[PDB]
């Protein structure tokens, strides 16, 4: 009938009934095929599209206090008719809005989901060129940033039609720092963007060889070739790292962008696929303080902050790492707060997520959750999420990963 | 053919071929049925036992630089013969030793597995009464403790025969503190052992109503009723909590036992089942410092250590929790080191585990690993394990969970 879910912290039990609406032991795999919706060079077969489309129209019209049956039946008919005559179909703006929030709502890996209903939708389905994409993206960045008072938003570009005319942002995130393979063996900047940085150069981009060089938007429109565009510096808002007690922190010359905007995911809804639909929320402290600054495959500033703290950076047992990373986290939080830039610490985030789950189970009996992703990279068992058993499952609408565009792209020049 | 496993930190790739030898989306479930080997009231059907038995005899004799074929064939024959005439079969001491290390080696949830080959085996298969079990357990505790220089060991009691004559320790761990439902609503001691503490009282145990009262061994022998036994205090070694800078720490009057000995798991090997086989290794700092002392469902001393540190325990964003728990961890490590009691910090543990995995893949191409359990309850991404993708799968031999004995036990009085 259902599935019991226990919360070892409060002892509370829950019954998951929502997992029955899923699709189809790979433990900690980052990019599992089950979470990816790749390319296709032929339209969505009508026998597949029509059913998925109806289900979505039923979901949409099925959600409202005062349900209007007429409009529902009518939409069902007009949609089927549209599919018959055109092949694919066009969602109403209202439906799209609903789609994007639901897809987010159904994001197993997102901790910010309590905010799900609070999203801004930019309808760029009329878009047709790279330069027009670049303008919509700029519009996005400017609206989302709001001078530090960050706002969650998403820009939806034209849906995949036949598959050969795909709209795709080649970037992983909208704002992202560059990383270069320095002469003296060392890596400079964000070592994670090394491979993509090279690509930008190959497409003719002037590399400013620095630690915090904002990378260029690499836009692909209507299947065409990717065109490079430098993001207007005035648009990219950054925070300078500063510790509230360690005056030597600023001397580290650190900073990070305030806009966490996922750029390369595909939105699937009612059988339709939107290969380009960048979105953003606001940062959660640990993202910058722990992953960005502390991963060895990133800025790796941990040993650096260690010695300047006086810690025994040569004795693991001294727990100097637990000491440094915490102070780094404090810097991030302090710096965003001082410069009036939205941000939420992980504890607070975890609590709101728990409240979210409770709301989700009451409202629909379930909440697709990925424990491996929801538990913060620090203070694991200190956050309530660690103690909550949770079910992971792909629903619909949903945000899928895509095959890195530079692999499956037939060049023209 | 195989399965690619990537380590996002070093970028290294690995090929898992060992997962093919497994048995048979439930994400973060603590006690999944797949990890439990419950009761049975009939012997292991010969058609099932014979094949499993052979596989094990092939595994055993298949592991050695200089393989002796004769002994192998002979053992195969004698084993089958024994199964024909008696039903079940008896493992040689050498085989049992090999079984216990392999079962440990195959423990997805254990981080200490680099130590796998370094285990002491106490053969108590001749045991027949509760009082004899109690003596073997005492012998175990005394050998494992070694006056602080902890030694990994396991005591194997008689295998399950028909299922109605099960040897079972009713305790979760050998040494474990009691927890009572105090008059004034509050809970005293280890809130996790509340239900079991009540049981001990019901079986006639004198409750000393304290924060650190070592619970009694509740032993069940040859299917008989569970008899209670108080662990000789001289045997139970404890460490007094003491911070190296905060002289007010000792004032908290904290302490914890030095012996982490899992008592209620079942050992499965070559079709045979050993329902009682307590084992132990040595503590990993975070276990006591984070889970035992900091979980809200345990001693919950976090807010307590917070205020005495001066921290803003009323503002989550101040990261006071990240500050306290770290100092608590420091206390634990410092206290065990000072009192000459073995212990390993989590960073060091993680590193050794990584070395283990590398050894496992080279030696047998795989290492069953549970990421959710291997990643420390603090400093997640700071440890290398967080970045390692890993496959979870039940092999054989293996240590299974059992249904809590007090549920499926037909009382006699
Ligand atoms: C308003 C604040 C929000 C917060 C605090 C939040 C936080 C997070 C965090 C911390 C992660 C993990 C990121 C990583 O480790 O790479 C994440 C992932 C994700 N979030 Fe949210 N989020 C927010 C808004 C949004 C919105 C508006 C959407 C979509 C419309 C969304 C969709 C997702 C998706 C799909 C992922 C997965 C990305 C991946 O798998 O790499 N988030 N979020
Ligand atoms: C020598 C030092 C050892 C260390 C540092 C170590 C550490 C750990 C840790 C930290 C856990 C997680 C405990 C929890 O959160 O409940 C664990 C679990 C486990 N360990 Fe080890 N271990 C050691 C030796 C052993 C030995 C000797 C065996 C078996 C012969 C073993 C078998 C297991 C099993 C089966 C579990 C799972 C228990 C459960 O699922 O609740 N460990 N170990
Ligand atoms: C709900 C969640 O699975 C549970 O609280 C966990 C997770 N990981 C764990 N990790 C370890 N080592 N030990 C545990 O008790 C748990 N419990
Ligand atoms: C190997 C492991 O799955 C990987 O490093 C993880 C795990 N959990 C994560 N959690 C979040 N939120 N983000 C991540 O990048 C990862 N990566
Ligand atoms: O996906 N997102 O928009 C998103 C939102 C908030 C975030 N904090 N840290 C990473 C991150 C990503
Ligand atoms: O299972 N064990 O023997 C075992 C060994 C070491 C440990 N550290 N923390 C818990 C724990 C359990």
């Amino acid at each position: 009938q259902y599935v019991r879910i226990k919360n070892w912290g409060s002892g509370e039990i829950l019954h998951d009934t929502l997992h029955h609406k899923a699709t189809s032991c790979l433990g900690s795999i980052m990019n599992p095929k089950s979470l990816t919706r790749g390319p296709r060079d032929k339209p969505t077969p009508l026998e597949e599209l029509l059913p998925h489309a109806i289900e979505f129209i039923n979901q949409y019209y099925g959600s409202f206090k005062e349900a209007k049956i007429e409009e529902h039946l009518a939409r069902l008919e007009a949609v089927t008719k549209e599919i018959e005559t055109t092949g694919t179909y066009q969602l109403t703006l209202d439906e799209l809005i609903f789609a994007t929030k639901m897809a987010w709502r159904n994001a197993p890996r997102c901790i910010g989901r309590i905010q799900w209903s609070n999203l801004q939708v930019f309808d760029a389905r009329n878009c047709s060129t790279a330069q027009e994409m670049f303008q919509h993206i700029c519009r996005h960045i400017l609206y989302a940033t709001n001078n530090g008072n960050i706002r969650s938003a998403i820009t939806v570009f034209p849906q995949r039609s036949d598959g050969k005319h795909d709209f795709r942002l080649w970037n992983s995130q909208l704002i992202r720092y560059a990383g270069y393979q320095m002469p003296d063996g060392t890596i400079r900047g964000d070592a994670a963007t090394l491979e993509f940085t090279q690509l930008c150069i190959d497409l003719g981009w002037k590399p400013r060889y620095g630690r915090f060089d904002v990378l260029p938007l690499v836009l692909q429109a209507d299947g065409q070739d990717p065109e490079v565009f430098e993001i207007p510096p005035d648009l990219v808002l950054e925070v300078t790292m500063e510790h509230p007690k360690y005056e030597w922190f600023q001397e580290l010359g650190l900073k990070w962008y305030a806009l966490p905007a996922v750029a390369n995911m595909l939105l699937e809804v009612g059988g339709l696929e939107f290969p380009a639909c960048p979105f953003n929320g606001w940062y959660m402290g640990t993202e910058i303080g722990v992953r960005d600054f502390c991963d060895t495959q990133r800025y790796n500033i941990l040993e650096e902050v260690g010695r300047r703290m006086g810690l025994e950076t040569h004795t693991l047992a001294s727990l100097w790492k637990d000491r440094a990373v915490t102070e780094i986290n404090v810097a991030v939080l302090h710096s965003f707060q001082k410069q009036n830039v939205t941000i939420m610490d992980h504890h607070t985030a975890s609590e709101s997520f728990m409240k979210h789950m409770q709301n989700e189970y009451r409202a629909r009996g379930g909440c697709p959750a990925d424990w491996i992703w929801l538990v913060p990279p620090v203070s694991g068992s200190i956050t309530p999420v660690f103690h909550q058993e949770m079910l992971n499952y792909v629903l619909s609408p949903f945000y899928y990963y895509q095959i890195e565009p530079w692999k499956t792209h037939i060049w023209q020049n």
